[PDB]
């Protein structure tokens, strides 16, 4: 016999390229010397003198991928309360309105997992065990020819004020898929849009109290996702 | 090599107590290769807050984590967040007339940026 | 003996076809990379 070279790898790092190299070698052999991007391979001379032209084929220039998270949640709301007890006459007509666009991004090569978070960290008795809870977007993309393959995570979560159970209540809100985007295009990889009607009405068929309520809550989130590869 | 910068406070959080870096820290493990750098990179960068609606201490968090493939001298957009509430509520009357009226217009945004430099 | 070739799969993610791809071959011999959505295979 084996004789022992040295290989030098340009486009990868090349402790990724260990486990292909072992196999054309096959009949520790490969190491990788990570300072200087090097493969030291020992195998006959005769194998060694293709492993340039595998080295071609297997060691490309990987993409980078911008991967861009939207999460658009819209919330309209009313309500009429009134009385007319017999001559009080309460009255009561509340608006209510909310726009947030929350836009999360995180660049990461092909092949590799990325992720961002940002939020805050509470602890949750279980004994306790901390965990984020915030904007965070978990991605695993893999570009093919172009087409881009995204395994995907969105969480959308905040503290809730209430105290109606042992420990603290998370608002949430997730999406966890896998889609194929193109190379720029947006998709919808989820949402939910919601929408109560309520209403209601006491009367009577010498005091004559005579109340009604109502409520028309709507509301609809969106969840999209824009992929780019950067080369 | 792996080096890593932390810039912070040592806070104890409850499990027992363990103890942890709360602040900016980045750590990295570069390969330079012809030039390029491939790069895996975690910044996060962290502080207390004064909230005790919880068992113990939260943290006010960002990170990102990734691997990334640089030039020898580029700025790249590692990540980000940005951000925007529009709230709006409007209580009135369709003898006392209460009207009441609040708004509020949050808008934020958050980039990370990182810069490799080989220094031969 | 086996060559050793590398195989671009373009529709689908190369890690889901090393179990079929491990049949049409069987008589680790197969192993994908990633990053550039290679299989590298090594079969007579
Ligand atoms: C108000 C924005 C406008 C977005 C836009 O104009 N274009 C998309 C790219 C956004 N960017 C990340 C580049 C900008 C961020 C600002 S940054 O600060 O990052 O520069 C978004 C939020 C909700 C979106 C609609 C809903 O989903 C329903 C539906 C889904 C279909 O699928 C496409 C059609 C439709 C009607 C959507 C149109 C549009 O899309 C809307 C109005
Ligand atoms: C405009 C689009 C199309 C249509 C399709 C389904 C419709 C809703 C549903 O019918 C349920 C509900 C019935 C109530 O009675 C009135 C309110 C509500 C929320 C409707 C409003 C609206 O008309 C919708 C969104
Ligand atoms: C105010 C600074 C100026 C930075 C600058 O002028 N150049 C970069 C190098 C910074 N240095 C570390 C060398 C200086 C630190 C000072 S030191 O004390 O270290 O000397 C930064 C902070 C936010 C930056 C923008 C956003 O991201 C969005 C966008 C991303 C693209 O990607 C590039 C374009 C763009 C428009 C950005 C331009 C610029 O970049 C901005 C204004
Ligand atoms: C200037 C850039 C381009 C555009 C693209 C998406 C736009 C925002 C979204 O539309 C969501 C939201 C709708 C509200 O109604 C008004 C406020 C807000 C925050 C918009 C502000 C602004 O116009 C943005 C950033």
């Amino acid at each position: 016999d084996n004789v022992t070279q040295t290989f030098k790898i340009n486009n990868v790092r090349a402790k990724d390229l260990i486990r292909v190299v072992e196999l054309f070698v096959k009949s520790s052999n490969v190491l990788s010397v990570d300072g200087s991007n090097l493969l030291v391979v020992s195998a006959p001379k005769d194998i060694l003198d293709n492993l340039p032209q595998f080295l071609s084929t297997v060691d490309l220039p990987t993409d980078q991928i911008l991967i861009e998270g939207l999460i658009f949640e819209v919330q309209q709301g009313d309500a009429l309360d009134f009385s007319f007890a017999a001559l009080s006459v309460r009255a009561l007509k509340t608006n209510s309105h909310s726009k947030i666009l929350s836009v999360p991004r995180i660049l990461t090569l092909s092949g590799q997992k990325g992720s961002i978070s940002v939020g805050q960290n509470v602890p949750f008795i279980t004994t306790v065990e901390r965990q984020n809870v915030g904007i965070s977007m978990s991605v695993f993309p893999v570009a093919m020819a172009g087409n881009i393959v995204l395994d995907i995570t969105i969480k959308a979560d905040s503290l809730s004020s209430s105290t109606q159970a042992s420990d603290v209540i998370t608002n949430q809100r997730s999406i966890a898929t896998t889609v194929n985007l193109r190379d720029g295009q947006t998709l919808l990889l989820g949402g939910l849009t919601d929408y109560k009607n309520t209403s209601q009405d006491s009367g009577v068929p010498g005091l004559l109290f005579s109340s009604r309520s109502d409520s028309n809550e709507e509301s609809t989130l969106y969840v999209l996702v824009k992929a780019t590869i950067v080369r």
